[PDB]
């Protein structure tokens, strides 16, 4: 029900380190990475470009496991 996920606040380029300005949280479906994990995602890189408004999924972040 109201589980929030990490959503791209701007287009995030391929192989670019995540910063706090790039991640907002929102209740979306399907559920992606939990919003609580935003501080731990800081400095991790995406392995594909992530368009504005896309839910960040576990498979998109290099080195993510949680």
């Amino acid at each position: 029900a109201n589980q929030a996920s990490v959503v791209a606040n701007q287009l995030i380029p391929i192989n670019t380190a995540l910063s706090l300005v790039m991640m907002r949280s929102e209740v979306v479906t399907p559920v992606g990475i939990p919003a609580e994990d935003i501080p731990r995602l800081v400095s991790m890189q995406v392995n594909r470009a992530v368009p504005l408004g896309t839910t960040l999924m576990p498979d998109m972040v290099k080195g993510y496991a949680a």
